[PDB]
């Protein structure tokens, strides 16, 4: 039960596909210089990213979690879309002129698909550059560097860096009149459900698609890891683009090895 590595055969499906869903994970941004969760980039100070991206973490030490998110926002400041992001964006524009739909369902919070020009984007895990008020619930875009003055020069990643220990009053706060609630990043933490509206949107896309790509993702985090398998179970061809095999590889019709910045321009031409 094993995937094909034939691009020519994938291209035969691609030529006819009317409704393509492209699922991405951190590997799509690796060639932009954005750290992944797997490997060495997935550590900040002595923690793993899945240690800090939790409601318990935030409740216990919101300064520490904000220092972590600050660091990621600042990392992003210099980063640009790569050839894989661009191929995806250009594909959507080209096919759209022909009446054919391409939609990107990303786990990423890095906004690089946006910067590349993707329009049909579902950020299923939220965005590094939005806030949500824990008091009022308002969602706001926020690209400020630093997001608050007390985080200026904070966030360094090296193990043994002292906690900034910023009092909650000096962490990012809501600016709505009379609120002043503590902000959090408008991201999905481990242990938190996705937004129901997002689940519904995904469900509609997967049920309607006739071709699916699964790009740069380890296929370990749920529910997102369920998505491409479900499409394959329907009998729809799924093509995995990854520098390695994953637990999901053998569920799919195709496996294209190598950096997606190389393979996606070729696939989506
Ligand atoms: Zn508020």
């Amino acid at each position: 039960a094993r995937p094909s590595s034939s691009m020519a055969d994938f291209r035969k499906f691609f030529a006819k596909a009317k409704h393509i869903v492209i699922i991405s994970g951190a590997g799509v941004s690796a060639e932009s210089g954005v750290p992944t969760f797997r490997g060495a980039g997935g550590y900040w100070r002595k923690w793993q990213a899945q240690d800090l991206a939790t409601p318990l973490a935030f409740a216990h030490n919101p300064s520490r979690v904000w220092e972590f998110y600050h660091y990621r926002r600042e990392v992003m400041g210099s980063k640009e879309p790569n050839a894989g992001h661009r191929a995806i964006a250009e594909c959507e524009t080209r096919l759209g002129k022909q009446g054919r739909r391409v939609v990107v369902i990303t786990q990423n919070i890095d906004e690089l698909h946006r910067k590349a020009g993707t329009k049909n984007l579902l950020e299923i895990h939220g965005s590094l550059f939005k806030t949500r008020c824990t008091s009022c619930g308002v969602v706001a875009e926020n690209y400020k560097s630093p997001i608050c003055p007390a985080l200026s020069g904070k966030g360094a990643p090296e193990p043994g860096t002292q906690d900034a220990s910023i009092p909650v009053e000096k962490l990012p706060r809501c600016e709505e009149a009379g609120c002043g609630g503590l902000l959090r990043p408008h991201v999905v933490w481990f242990g938190e459900n996705l937004d129901p509206a997002i689940l519904e949107e995904v469900d509609r896309e997967l049920a309607h698609c006739d071709l699916c790509l699964v790009v740069g993702t380890s296929s370990v985090v749920y529910p997102a890891a369920m998505f491409a398998p479900q499409v394959a179970a329907r009998g729809v061809p799924v093509a995995e683009f990854n520098t390695e095999t994953t637990p999901a590889t053998n569920r799919f019709r195709f496996h294209f090895q190598g950096p997606c910045g190389t393979t996606l321009p070729e696939a989506l031409a």
